[PDB]
Parts: C-alpha cells; structure tokens; sequence
C-alpha cells in the first residue's frame, strides 16, 4: 500500500518480446540475453517459445531499452514492443479488415473477377503507402467493377478470402475478458457483416457498394469511410461504452489505419510496409494477431481455445 511504490508502478515500463506461433523461434536462452541486455527486474513467459514480458528497471527510458533489445536480437523474427505496464490490458479493439484480420484485399479479389487484378492491386498499394488519397483511389478502382453481378460478392468471398492466423483468438480472448470489439473498413459491408462474423467481432461499419438491384453501379455509398471516419468510429465506440479512446487497441496496415492507430492508447502497425510502420509507436513484422493479446499481457492460458 506504499504510494512511493504505488507511483512506481505508474511509470513502470515493461518490453514484450513476440515471435509468430509458425517460426517459434524466442527460444528460453534468447529470452534469458534479451533480459540480461536491459538489466531486467525478471522475466515472465506468456506463451513458450513465443512471448515474454521483460519488467524494465525504473529510470530507463523506453527508446533505450527498444535499442537494446532490438540489438541483442538483430537478425531475430522477433517483435519487441515497449509500454507502460499499468493499463496495458485495452478493454476494446478496432481492428482493420483488408491485409489485417483477413489475408487479401477485397477491392483486388473483385477487381480478378473484373479481369483487372493488377490494376486495380497496383492503386491499392500506393493507397496503402500513403502515396494517394484513400477516397480518390477507392472511386478509382471501384469505377472498374461496373457490370459485375452481385453474385461475385459471395463466390469471392467463398473461395478465395482466409483469416488472418490468430484473428478468432484475440477477438475472442478479449471478448472474454470484457472487451468490445470493432471491425472497421475501408472495404465493404458486403465483405465486413460476413467477416466479422466468422470471427467473433461485436460490431463492424464500413463502405458500401451501390447495385442497381442486379450489378454494381461502380459507385460507393455517399460519403466514403476514410482515414478520419476510422478516428471518428473509435470515439463514438468508446463514448458508448463509456470509455476514452486511451482503454482501445487500434490495428491495421495501411496509411488510412494511421488516425485510429494514433489516437488509441495502443496502436499497431501489423506487417506495414516502412512508410506506415514509421508513422506507429507499436510495430509488429513477425508476429500474428496473437501478439496483440501477449502486448495487453495475456498468457496461453488465458486464451480460449
Ligand atoms: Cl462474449
Ligand atoms: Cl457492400
Ligand atoms: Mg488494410
């Protein structure tokens, strides 16, 4: 009950080290260097193998100790992330869909059945570098599906969309625990309602692509969901759930994920491309979307299975 203690704990820092489940490669002696790099307190395990909480004595700061630990391990798969311990467990996730909880791009995946993939996959890429405007290149590459029948929505999204590796975990281990849980896309509902669904989210909103009953028009639902509108979602969740923006998670991948990834308390660049992991104070490369559960401190077992 010491406040000297109390206050402590306030600007205790801790490092997480994080491996992918599939290159498991945080061995117990590289975790036991990592520790001994940055004078720990102690070292904790959350998953064998995978994940480690490294307590950083009081008085370094933050950058020196990512310095360090990205040294020791430097040619590693392995992510190093550094916060405050106090608060690190969010009690609500937003989370991108395109290249985040799902393995492709949906605009790309309906731009094939188009005959225009590369295209279409060449804007999206500058789009998600940051090179053009989200709202420009969303217009410019859902002009080209003109035509198709509304019957390609559910044949892509049957046969050719996956699930990101550790995407049901973290939704539902944080839904267990509490947490509220948001799908928020640049993409369409279309996708998105069916997505989410498969794995767990409470809640998704995302652009629209207008039909004329039987084909697309080529046209997006007035006004489209950009950069700003992910901000605006993340606090319209957490004034409902009577929370701040600080208590969320915010992932993606693209310079459009930036303001949500910004304005959480934590936010996380997932396998971005330089430019947009720049632009994050959180970075993970290597790991799955379990390693946002190990960056909130869950351990194995506290997952559900
Ligand atoms: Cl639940
Ligand atoms: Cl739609
Ligand atoms: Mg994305």
């Amino acid at each position: 009950g010491s406040m000297l203690l109390s206050m402590s704990q306030q600007v205790s820092l801790v490092a997480t080290l994080i491996a992918n489940p599939a290159k498991a490669a945080l061995a117990p002696s590289l975790g036991i260097k990592a520790s001994a790099a940055v004078n720990a307190t102690g070292l904790y395990w959350l998953a064998d193998d995978i994940a480690c909480d490294i307590p950083l004595p009081l008085g370094m700061e933050a950058s020196e100790a990512d310095a360090s630990l990205r040294a020791t391990l430097d040619g590693a798969p392995i992510d190093v992330v550094v916060q405050e311990q106090e608060r690190r467990r969010k009690k609500i996730l937003i989370a991108d869909m395109d290249s985040t909880m799902i393995g492709q791009e949906c605009i790309d995946e309906l731009a094939e059945e188009a005959g225009l993939r590369d295209h279409v996959a060449a804007i999206t890429a500058r789009a998600m570098n940051g090179e053009i405007a989200f709202e420009p290149a969303l217009r410019e590459r859902v002009a080209l599906l003109k035509g198709l029948p509304l019957s390609v929505i559910d044949k892509v999204i049957s046969t050719r969309i996956t699930l990101t590796p550790g995407g049901p975990q973290l939704v539902r281990t944080m839904r267990k625990h509490g947490a509220y849980t948001a799908l928020v896309s640049g993409g369409f509902t279309s996708f998105t309602r069916r997505i989410a669904e498969m794995i767990g989210f409470n809640e998704e909103r995302a652009n629209r692509l207008i039909d004329d009953g039987t084909r697309l028009t080529g046209t997006v639902a007035e006004p489209i969901l950009g950069r700003e509108a992910k901000v605006e979602k993340l606090v319209e969740i957490a004034e409902r759930v009577g929370l701040t923006p600080e208590d969320a998670i915010a992932v993606g991948d693209g310079a459009n994920d930036l303001g949500m990834i910004q304005l959480a308390g934590t936010g996380v660049a997932l396998h971005a491309k330089p430019a947009v992991a720049a632009q994050a104070k959180m970075r993970i490369d290597h790991g799955d979307l379990t390693a946002l559960l190990y960056i909130q401190g869950y351990r194995k077992a506290d997952f559900v299975q």
